[PDB]
């Protein structure tokens, strides 16, 4: 599955990509909002992992943007946060994300979350 990993920190993206490739997914990287937007075209991501604090714009507007076109409307988005305190706050904001994972995360939790959202699509 093509997983778009949107996160500022190279070593974090790389840890994510490693876990995903070891598990048979096809991860690709975006370091900021515009890079992610530029990859909303063929080949389309099947799921997006989105850092809440991503440089370059708002995670709320990023998610609303996906809903603007039927093509991207149904792509699951898992929000990545920088620890549980931020996760609770972002849960509170009703951002429209499909699920949430906080950093640092285990390989088990990363795969479990991605699998769960993809299974219910």
């Amino acid at each position: 599955r093509r997983i778009l990993v949107v996160e500022a920190e190279a070593p974090i993206r790389e840890m994510v990509c490693f876990v995903l490739e070891q598990n048979g997914f096809q991860p690709v990287e975006a370091e900021d909002y515009d890079s992610a937007v530029n990859q909303l075209n063929e080949p389309w991501p099947d799921l997006i992992l989105l850092e809440w604090m991503l440089p370059g714009g708002s995670g709320i507007q990023f998610i609303k943007h996906l809903k603007r076109e039927s093509m991207t409307r149904d792509i699951p988005v898992v929000m990545l946060t920088a620890r549980g305190e931020e996760e609770d706050r972002v849960r509170g904001l009703e951002t429209g994300a499909d699920d949430y994972i906080t950093k640092p995360f285990s390989p088990k939790e990363l795969v479990a979350r991605i699998k769960a959202v993809m299974r219910r699509i």
